[PDB]
């Protein structure tokens, strides 16, 4: 990673928090191209310090990703690990998390832009296994808006997958259990059978927020209830709008060697 300093970076607004991490705009100085200075829109990643001992898995979690470069994939400008902080610096996305656009926008967001972002979120993940890199954390929090629609210039939207953060299977059993169901539960049995397979179950779980408004999938079952839906093998129920609930529960699978690949997901999602 680019090493940036300090002294280029201001902390703005609070932006929210993640795992372990507090999220902020920001803006950097530097030196762009033709030699000309620039104060660039940033978005600025903080591994909490008194988590300081996760900081590999926070930053090989970027790092890995940043090492392939993709339209559909979160670009990093690189890291300030000035002092007593680790920061990680992304590029700044104008409409944030799909999973709060959903609820804030879910009157205006109709099959067709589900199914044009439900496409796009495939073509990254279908890149991703062609290069044998495992996410481990594919859900809509994690899915950034670069552009909304406009119909009128009939442009569709525009996302970007972001990165995974510290991995499942460094992070406490309690925090796991309550990713049921992003978490498959070849996961929750034992979090180094973290696989390829892995994505394709939490594709699923993402398509289902997707197509719910921004609602999270069994939010009103505690971690002692999500353990029990999955010993009884249970599924999702098929949201509202029902139009991808098929593929949701054929990559929702509770054998992973069954779950499609994303080139049948895709070939899935281009017949409707
Ligand atoms: N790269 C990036 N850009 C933005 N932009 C943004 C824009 C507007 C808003 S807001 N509150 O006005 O709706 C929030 C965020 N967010 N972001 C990012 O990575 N978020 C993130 C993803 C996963 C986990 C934690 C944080």
């Amino acid at each position: 990673f680019h090493k940036i300093r300090n002294e280029d970076l201001i902390f703005n607004e609070s932006l929210g928090q993640g795992t372990f991490t507090k999220i902020f705009k920001g803006v950097r100085r530097e030196v762009g191209d033709y030699g000309q200075l620039h104060e660039t829109e940033v978005l600025l990643k903080v591994l909490d310090k008194a988590h300081r001992n996760y900081s590999e898995s926070f930053f090989e979690a970027a790092s890995m990703m940043s090492k392939l470069s993709h339209k559909h994939l979160v670009l990093n400008y690189g890291v300030c690990v000035c002092g007593d902080e680790n920061i990680l610096v992304q590029e700044f996305v104008k409409f944030g998390s799909l999973d709060t656009y959903l609820k804030k926008n879910k009157n205006c967001i109709n099959i067709l832009w589900k199914l044009e972002v439900a496409k796009q979120l495939a073509a990254a993940m279908h890149f991703l296994e062609e290069n044998t890199l495992i996410h481990g954390n594919v859900c809509a929090k994690n899915i950034l808006l670069i552009r909304e629609e406009d119909r009128k210039t009939g442009n569709p939207p525009f996302i970007k997958l972001s990165d995974p953060g510290i991995s499942i299977t460094v992070l406490p059993k309690d925090i796991l259990q309550e990713r049921i169901p992003w978490v498959p539960p070849e996961c929750i049995e034992n979090p180094k059978n973290l696989n390829l397979a892995t994505d394709k179950w939490s594709f699923g779980t993402t398509l289902w927020e997707i197509c719910s408004g921004g609602d999270k999938p069994l939010s009103a079952l505690d971690s002692q209830r999500k353990l029990q839906f999955y010993e009884d093998r249970h599924q999702l129920p098929a949201p509202k709008a029902a139009e991808l609930a098929n593929l949701i529960n054929n990559c929702m699978d509770y054998e992973p060697d069954h779950r499609p690949s994303f080139r049948a997901i895709i070939r899935d999602l281009n017949s409707l």
